[PDB]
């Protein structure tokens, strides 16, 4: 937010395919008022989510290192089994090579 | 100008898996010395790269808008030959829908 705070050197990239376009439409909305909150509150830094069709879209959360993004990961896993049921999840995610600006 | 929207940023994510780790470490220098500094020169606002797997990762580049991302991309055919000679890419892209930080 206002602070500069931990340099993000790990992130996961999840793709998400929505059944169609009203539901991802409501998942992107579900994703910034409630989920993304969650995952900053947990240790994340930031969360974004980037529309690659009308159905789908990548959801990129950075953090401050690994055990940041495992911690978290574990305390939300059962919400995520969750959004695999309605859902095509993928999930990527490691560590920052290089950043250049 | 006056009643223009807001216009949001826009995300290309350049995604590799190599065939061995030379060729992975020969495209994340590639990425970090020619095609970073060619895209920021032209717009972009950043560029990093998160390794994935061992001979996989993502490239994420970060653009004002999707005018800019889409002209820059057009002026870098040469850069993305050259990353497709040595691994397999897919390229995923759009407006940011959302940040939350
Ligand atoms: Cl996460
Ligand atoms: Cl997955
Ligand atoms: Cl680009
Ligand atoms: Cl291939």
């Amino acid at each position: 937010g206002m602070f500069a705070g931990s340099i993000p050197m790990y992130i996961r990239v999840v793709s998400i395919t929505a059944q169609s376009k009203l539901q991802f439409d409501m998942t992107v909305t579900y994703f910034e008022n409630v989920w993304s909150p969650k995952v900053i509150s947990l240790g994340a830094i930031s969360a974004e989510f980037v529309q690659s069709n009308e159905n789908s879209g990548m959801y990129i959360i950075h953090y401050p290192d690994k055990q940041t993004a495992i911690s978290v990961f574990d305390k939300i896993k059962p919400e995520v089994d969750e959004v695999r049921t309605q859902n095509r999840i993928q999930i990527t995610e490691g560590k920052r090579l290089f950043r250049v600006d």
